[PDB]
């Protein structure tokens, strides 16, 4: 999957991952859309690598807030996410 596209889907989550109120509906929709598009193993792994690279470039990233996005947005994942998630097993 294209990192530019991934970036566009989650861009609305920025304010929240930086400590602001949220997650907004636009953030959740982007995440749901990404979840709906990254289906094959390659795409999940690709999307994972992308998000980890994007997250590492955010100043004052709040990992606690970023981690709670899936559960707060209603997207159930069989695991917890973090900056050190192994993308080869997602
Ligand atoms: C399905 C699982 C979902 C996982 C949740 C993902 C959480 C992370 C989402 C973050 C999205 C926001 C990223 C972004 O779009 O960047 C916004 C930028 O303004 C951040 O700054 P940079 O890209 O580093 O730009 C450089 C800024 N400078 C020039 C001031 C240093
Ligand atoms: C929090 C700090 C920021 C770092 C950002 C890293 C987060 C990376 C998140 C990657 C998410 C991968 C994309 C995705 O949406 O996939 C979700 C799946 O892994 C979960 O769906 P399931 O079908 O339950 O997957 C289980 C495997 N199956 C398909 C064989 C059943």
């Amino acid at each position: 999957i294209d990192c530019g596209h991934v970036d566009s889907l989650v861009r609305p989550c920025l304010s929240y991952v930086q400590g602001g109120p949220g997650p907004s509906g636009q953030c959740c929709d982007g995440v749901k859309n990404l979840h709906n598009q990254a289906r094959s193993q390659s795409d999940r792994q690709s999307a994972c690598n992308c998000l980890k690279g994007i997250a590492r470039g955010i100043h004052n990233l709040n990992e606690d807030n970023a981690r709670s996005i899936p559960p707060k947005c209603g997207v159930n994942l069989p695991y917890t996410i973090s900056l050190n998630i192994d993308c080869s097993r997602v």
